[PDB]
């Protein structure tokens, strides 16, 4: 009941795909509180080149962490916009590498799943829930 820290995993299912992701305080225990606060909730998924970002109505913004580079397989939350986004390929600016944004936090990565959600259908439901 709150006797740890590096063990905060959430669930994110899709009408045509499913995947799990964990999280580490590297971003900030304070912000992590909002994500956990936004358990089972309805959200609309927006399709984008090997990228997916949906709003959950949770407005959590602060100046900290905000990274812009990451390796294939890791997951991150879009700070400027309070929107979460998966990573399994290109992004708004593929070119030679993968640029998810200019200031997004690393909310962990996809381990027990390795699903290819990136192949989601244009516009589909989304329900965020912490396990």
């Amino acid at each position: 009941m709150g006797e740890r820290g590096v063990e905060m995993r959430l669930r994110i299912r899709f009408e045509s795909a499913e995947c799990e992701v964990e999280l580490y305080e590297e971003w900030a225990p304070e912000t992590v509180r909002a994500i956990a606060d936004a358990l089972p909730i309805k959200s609309t998924a927006n399709r984008w080149g090997d990228e997916i970002y949906f709003t959950t109505q949770v407005a959590v913004e602060k100046e900290e962490n905000s990274k812009d580079v990451v390796e294939l397989g890791d997951v991150a939350y879009w700070i400027p916009g309070k929107a979460i986004c998966l990573f399994f390929g290109k992004t708004p600016i593929s070119d030679d590498k993968i640029r998810p944004a200019s200031a997004v936090n690393v909310i962990g990565r996809i381990v027990n799943s390795m699903e290819g959600l990136k192949g989601v259908a244009d516009g589909e439901s989304v329900v965020v829930e912490r396990a």
